[PDB]
């Protein structure tokens, strides 16, 4: 078993760009940005519980990393960057730190490096448990209307929220719930020390208007690219700015 993905072949010999969406996303998330890198090969992955990988269940990050490894092998990917947004950024950091053969660098957009005490982990465990129950029992248009009013999405306007609710409501609430619990920030290690000692290149992207993750990026041993006029999902709101940042990172 491998993850569902969409592959696009670029110039032979250039690295693959392996894109990981965020929670409730799917393999289309990064395509507006990724297809700008037409000379690279692109792998747009559906994480467990998401898109065409809905039926793939995992118990935690070890299982996700293993699935990612198998997927890369299946596509004959030998030399690649991992590019992850939010949950996908956390998956990317976990997989990179656990070890992926052929990884040359990681680019994380708004991915949390980990909580730092038991109180915070308990709070997140409880909060994620409440969302899990909502995803199991409520109309997804109602759940996502509240999802996109969380603080990390405060910066959005009403039009943006309406569009996102409509988009994300194409999803399986049960498999979203299973994945939300399995890869909850509550169960993630604090990766700051590991990221500091990294063998792989590590870059951070953050929307200008994403106050939480601008502060987090400052705690990290990475070059941080602040994306103008963008919130947490900076590549969605300012794709041209994210393409420019990715070009600076990749082509140097
Ligand atoms: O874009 C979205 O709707 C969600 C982005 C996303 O992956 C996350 C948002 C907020 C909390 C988490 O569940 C998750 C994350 O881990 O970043």
């Amino acid at each position: 078993m491998i993850l569902h993905a969409q592959a696009k072949h670029g110039k032979p010999g250039l690295p693959w760009l392996v894109f990981l969406h965020g929670f409730s996303g799917d393999c289309h998330e990064w395509q507006e940005v990724g297809e700008a890198f037409a000379d690279y090969s692109r792998l747009y992955v559906d994480l467990p519980g998401h898109g065409g990988s809905a039926a793939i269940s995992v118990d935690g990050f070890d299982d996700v990393t293993d699935l990612l490894r198998k997927t890369l092998v299946s596509y004959n990917i030998l030399d690649f960057w991992l590019v992850g947004y939010s949950l996908g950024g956390r998956v990317a950091m976990m997989a990179a730190c656990q070890g992926l053969a052929g990884l040359c660098g990681v680019i994380v957009e708004g991915g949390h490096p980990g909580l730092q005490n038991a109180e915070q982990r308990a709070e997140r465990q409880r909060s994620d448990r409440q969302w899990v129950q909502r995803f199991l029992t409520e109309p997804l248009t109602a759940v996502f209307a509240d999802w996109y009013q969380q603080p990390v999405f405060a910066s959005l306007n009403d039009d943006q929220r309406r569009e996102l609710v409509a988009l994300r409501s194409n999803n399986n609430g049960a498999t979203l719930a299973a994945m939300l619990e399995a890869t909850s920030l509550a169960v993630q290690p604090d990766l700051r020390a590991n990221l500091s000692a990294r063998t792989f290149a590590f870059y951070y992207l953050c929307g200008e208007r994403d106050s939480k993750f601008r502060a987090l990026a400052a705690e990290l041993a990475a070059d941080c690219h602040v994306i103008p006029r963008a919130g947490h999902n900076a590549h969605r709101e300012n794709p041209a700015g994210v393409i420019a940042s990715l070009a600076q990172i990749l082509r140097f």
